């Protein structure tokens, strides 16, 4: 009586094969895993349920897991981040997934909760991105705990949640920190958001960045990231942070750091990356340039508050699918982008592929690490070794012709390291 | 008998009006005409055709001629650029327009043929882009050029065909080269392809250019603004010239100038700048990096030889509109993009409307100038004065909040030049 | 009972003939004007007299110049930019040079004067850099204009200089506007500035530039490269203009254009590069922060009203040669730059020798232009010809290894040009 | 029967001191330091020996602990880095330092020997740069660990040695890593690099940085802020690297990585960072363009194999200081700076002082740890407290007019954090 998937339109899977086959060649990590791991398939015996935005390189991610053995069921993890031909073309290959773009909030939870069980069994793994799901099964499923051998967790936001769970006895099952394994932390939330937040920006406002003053809140390496790819375009950018560290990194790049009480009377473009709450408020709204463009790049959309928004303005008109226009009080204009959810992902595509297979090789490392080696991982949050993490990396340099440098044994016993590595203290921030 | 206009979908034009809204609201020279000429109507008696592509842009420059009290009928300048809800909502208002994306070469010439004869008599003035329609009424039409005043035309190609036209006697009408004005050339051409370049690219493929070679053909204004844009989202980045001056600029600000026969073997994107023919050939093609991207962002599609794909790939599959993958005999494969036509405007939307502000104000003062004031223009080509140009940049300071100083008498008298310029000679070149 | 030369100490020749070995090999154009003129000497007979900074790139440019035949006496334009090694070297070689680091007014007019009688009679030359010479003979010595066959002028404010005194009547010989070659203009100017400027503030001041904010006066070729310069390293840049285009320009690459008077009370560190007086008043320094760093690049110094500190600190102590820290009434201190003279030869030693050898390229062939070919320049302002413009850079590509593209002769039908060039119109900016 | 001080020079020390009032003026965190202990003198008791660099910013420390209450003697860590006029200030002030540029190497180790025995009582603490006085002590003077209660190390060599000693039962005092305060490795290392890398390349050569290829071997912290800096003055960039995590970040910048062996052919400019021996040998050297520049910014002089060029080559010829152009048996040039030893300071000033505050904040903080809660320390290798990193930020955030964000209750309390920080955990890389 449950749907074996839930998808858009299942007609949209031939155009999703053919997104597949590009992506598949911008992903050499993912590809080599296959290449060594589907004659072994070390996830035989998992039953993965995964809650992450269902794109066309999560697409290649479930994929992947599959090539390796495990059984998988896939959920979103924002309403409005799936591609719906990459879902269709998943459903299509006969894989339970329930997500499309533009769910509703009750649909959202539906959708995680068809994921829990299995053809022949509950989940035995979770791959999490944002602790949703993590929430959900030690909310409400507990009595499942006992059957999940492990947890892999992708983002900023879902990994600070898992440590205030440790830290309060409510973590039961054993969890890799994902995000922050160096090759996706300093690439994926850096180097993807420099291309996607603009590339969501653009095809929902066409606004030229040039010229225009532009104010990111947070500088953690999202804020870095998107800073750097609004300044890049001619855009003048200022800073706002908590952080005395982040704050003088910002300056000494030369970035106005100052805040958002001063800033929202001068941007004309507004990106949040904080992670936190009530960042851009309605009295900041009120001081705003008119057609201010508006937009959150954070996990949660609980930076901005578009309540304030939809309760205070004279006029909203929607402009095409997340992109709202708003008309306050004072006459002026807001353009507001998702509904203040996640702006590449809900306006755009998501980071590009190549980056998105650094961080899904670690994905596939860590469930098969926890899966394959779970007497190596006690309840608590881990990181996966220096060795790996590495190893990500190597896996994409031939795609791009890096020749590495190898240390001779003299060097190397000069450093007091192995000529195959880890060549960093587990201390090093790169 | 005659169509009063011929779009893909006149129901769109409710979500073009939206567009144009917006538009208009980041276009304050175009605004700044109209709030200066609607009552004197200076255009009054022009019936001006168009043929620039039909874009959200070029639908406020009609109606800022409209408004200024000229006939108008528009054609698109290219097959692929027309936005078909910028071209419903222009016919909607009742202005023939003859233009969609996706025109056949049939098609593109038709729609060109019905802007020359208006309700009331032929045109008596021009406005190109490549000087397609400039070229069709003096080789086909000449009949009509003793009642045409004068052209304005767009960019570098068209205004390259003025200068060749005009040293062999075939110039039959004053035109003003709008491409150089500084406020074009310098803006439009570099800063304008310096957003739309990449957001072409990425509508595309969402491939991610970090990480890649990317080879630009041609270190112009276009080249310059590519190049640029490339390079500040992590791509390593050769450029192949053949002029000395502009090979040295590109070595001097840290890029390797080379041949494309040597860079064909390295990059992973190519972009062509150059205006010329035969820049990427069927012997470049051979040896591509495997899923190399190959645009072309000049005027006219003459660069790549997209002719020898079709006839010697294996294999080519539509992947969506204007991106096509072919596969060759040596099992490789090429995405190439529009067909070859320009990428900016055929995968995306071309500039933003702000740099595009720059130069529709430029060709509004054209035909004013031309029009209005033909007895200071002699048959030939000829560039709009250095004081238009400079009041063209000063109707965007404003917007941007530029805070620009102004000369004493003392320092005026210093200089020697007006407190209110021209404040450059006229070989400056910015 | 002349001098035969006049230097700080003849005992520095060797070290500075070390340094013109060096700066040889940096500089190809100028190496190739002499292996292609040696045997010839088409400057046989030219009695040049030159005003131009006196060092190691200037001394390659007289040797270069004595190499091709001419007779040469030469004087620098600069109390403070003459480097002793190589006007000693100069010297030591025998050719009369009157100069040396920190000269009077007085004896600034001096030298200059020492250069105007050879051996064998008046001058027949002048190559000037700034207008000095220029308007020494002009005012001065009149009787001596109609031996002078021609003058070749350096900078930006000579030529303006030049062009007022066309316009007066007043020139009286044929002048080559050598800082408008685009080989000079838009290399030495921009990129020679954008590393020296920084070069003459950190010997001068050792300050860390990075988290600064920094103000630039003016964003013309030379304002251009020294904002850029700057955000490099890490500093805020804001920018002041009188030209709308230039600040437009500014702002699309992302600076905040501004007044001075809302400026001095945000900067750090000042830069002037407009070539105006009164740029840096009593009323700017007043407003500044703590240690303020105030310097001047343009060529006279008239922009920073230095009198004024003299008059109004408290305090002046100078730290070492052209480094002066004041202390104002209210307590705050300034610390000024080579008194107001341009910084980057006054502090520090100018350009570095690659980017002079293409000014230095132009001044050789403009001398051998006017020298050579008088028939060819009429009493006005010229400008050299595009083609030895592009033969100046095309002179520089092998030192780079740049490998420039040939239009094949299909091409060059196309682009309707020679496959030799000039491969751009006359109004071309690049 | 001691010198009470030995230095090049005493008559410099009003210069010097002249130098260290500027330089105070940019180190906010050492001034406030001085505000915040001199009248409770923690460093009371403390017998500190340094070795470490005798420059103006060393100068400002040396005062900052002697104004906590501590009695110190100082040696420098280079042969070469000494600042003459700084090192005759501080002995002026009566503080007994012994150094010089340009010492021998048995003069340098003996300098270190004149600071381990103080008036009254052998040294009780440590600051080192380098690990030459902790490897001195650990092994020609062990019966004095005893007395020491704490040693800080500032560099990334230094702290290598550390842990090579404590894995290895070595390390008989506790040490706190001053490399990896993140307020150190990511400022001083990075951005202090990024300016004085170049000002030592400039004022010891001169060349002109654009239009060249530059080798950086290393991509840490160091090749990070090498190569950007010399990549924004227009050269073009090749990266050497072992470890493909870092290979990887250079790709994505846009960086060519390739080997040493491969580019030794290439590059112009030669800089390496890599904390390691044998990077540049004689095979390179025969290999390179003529006038190739190579230099050193790693901590010891074992990158490049110098010894080779002094046996092989033709001719020597010392330019200047630290400056040698050599020939060799293929007739090419080859330029060494500083024979091999740090170039930033060898041919320069190092670092300017504003980031040196950060660096020396985090030293003076070591000290006042180590010797006022020696409890807290066991012997091992620590890290400064995260709120103390934090601290040393916040205190130069006011010099450059930052205006940080305070995080409201209700925000602290959705983030699980403090108001005040920690702001971040343990494992954050910034
Ligand atoms: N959309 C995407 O593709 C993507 C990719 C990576 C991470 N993320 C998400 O982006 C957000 C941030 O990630 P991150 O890796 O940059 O975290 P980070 O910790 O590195 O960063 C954020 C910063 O925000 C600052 N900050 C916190 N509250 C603030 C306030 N009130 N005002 C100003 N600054 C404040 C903090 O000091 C901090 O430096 C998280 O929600 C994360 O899960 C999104
Ligand atoms: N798509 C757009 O939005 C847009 C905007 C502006 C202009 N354009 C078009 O872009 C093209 C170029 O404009 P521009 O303003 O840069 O022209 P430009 O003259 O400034 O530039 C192009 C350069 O190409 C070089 N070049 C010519 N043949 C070459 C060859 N075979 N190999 C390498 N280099 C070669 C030339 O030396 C030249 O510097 C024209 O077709 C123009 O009309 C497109
Ligand atoms: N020191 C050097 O090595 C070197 C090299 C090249 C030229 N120069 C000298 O540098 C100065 C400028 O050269 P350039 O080639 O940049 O000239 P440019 O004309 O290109 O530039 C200067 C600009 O200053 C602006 N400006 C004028 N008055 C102003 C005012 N009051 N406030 C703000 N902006 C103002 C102008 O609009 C102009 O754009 C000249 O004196 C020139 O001779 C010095
Ligand atoms: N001169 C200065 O002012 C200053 C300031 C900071 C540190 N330092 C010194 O600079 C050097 C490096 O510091 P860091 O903080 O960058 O260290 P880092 O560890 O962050 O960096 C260096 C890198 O070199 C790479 N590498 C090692 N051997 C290599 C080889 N054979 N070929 C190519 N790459 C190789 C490593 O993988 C590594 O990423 C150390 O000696 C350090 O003490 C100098
Ligand atoms: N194209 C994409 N597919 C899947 N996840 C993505 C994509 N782009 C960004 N993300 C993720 C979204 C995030 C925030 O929830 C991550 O941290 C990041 O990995
Ligand atoms: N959005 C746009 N609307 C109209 N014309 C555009 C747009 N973007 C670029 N162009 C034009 C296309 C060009 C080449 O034909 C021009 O030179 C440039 O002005
Ligand atoms: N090293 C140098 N030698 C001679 N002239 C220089 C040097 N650096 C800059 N200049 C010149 C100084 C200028 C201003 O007078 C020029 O325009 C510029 O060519
Ligand atoms: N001006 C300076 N004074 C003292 N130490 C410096 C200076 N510049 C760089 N350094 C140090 C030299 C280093 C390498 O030994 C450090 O890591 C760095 O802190």
């Amino acid at each position: 009586d449950k749907l074996p998937y839930k998808v858009a339109d299942i007609g949209l899977a031939a155009w999703g094969r053919k997104a597949l086959d590009i992506a598949e060649n911008e992903m050499p990590g993912l590809m080599r895993m296959r290449e060594r791991y589907s004659a072994s398939k070390p996830l035989k015996g998992a039953r993965i349920a995964g809650c992450l935005h269902m794109t066309v390189e999560t697409a290649v991610l479930i994929e992947t897991l599959v090539t390796l053995g495990a059984e998988v069921q896939w959920s979103s993890c924002n309403i409005f981040s799936t591609q719906d031909h990459a879902a269709a073309a998943i459903a299509k290959a006969g894989i339970p997934v329930y997500a499309w773009k533009g769910e509703t909030d009750e649909e959202y939870l539906w959708c995680i909760e068809q994921t829990l069980y299995f053809k022949d069994g509950p989940l035995n793994m979770i791959l999490d991105d944002g602790g949703d799901l993590t929430n959900l099964i030690h909310t409400k499923y507990p009595q499942l705990l006992p059957g999940i051998r492990g947890i892999s967790e992708e983002t900023t936001t879902g990994v600070h949640n898992l440590y205030k769970m440790m830290a309060n006895g409510i973590l039961k099952v054993p969890a890799i920190n994902v995000n922050d394994s160096v090759t996706k932390s300093k690439f994926d939330n850096l180097y993807g958001c420099r291309e996607s937040l603009i590339d969501g920006i653009k095809r929902a406002t066409d606004v030229m960045i040039a010229g225009k003053v532009a104010v990111v809140a947070g500088y953690g390496d999202v804020g870095k990231g998107c800073a750097q790819a609004l300044r890049g375009f001619g855009a003048r950018v200022i800073i706002t942070e908590i952080d005395p560290i982040n704050a003088l990194q910002a300056a000494m790049e030369g970035y106005e750091v100052t805040t958002m009480d001063e800033a929202c009377q001068e941007g004309n473009i507004f990106v949040t990356t904080t992670g936190c709450i009530d960042i851009i408020l309605g009295r900041h709204f009120e001081q705003m340039k008119d057609d201010a463009i508006v937009c959150n790049i954070g996990h949660f959309d609980v930076e901005i508050d578009v309540k304030w928004l939809n309760e205070n303005a004279v006029e909203k008109v929607n402009i095409k699918p997340q992109v709202d226009r708003y008309r306050l009080k004072n006459g002026r204009r807001i353009i507001l982008l998702a509904e203040g959810r996640l702006v590449n992902l809900g306006c755009a595509m998501g980071h590009p592929s190549f980056v998105m297979s650094n961080s899904f090789t670690n994905q596939v490392m860590a469930q098969i690490e926890l899966w394959t080696h779970p007497d190596k991982y006690p309840v608590g949050v881990h990181f996966l070794p220096k060795k790996l993490d590495e190893a990500v990396a190597e896996a994409h340099l031939g795609k791009l012709n890096v020749k590495l440098t190898k240390l001779t044994e003299k060097q190397a016993q000069y450093l007091g390291m192995s000529c195959d590595g880890p060549f960093k203290p587990d201390h090093y921030r790169y």
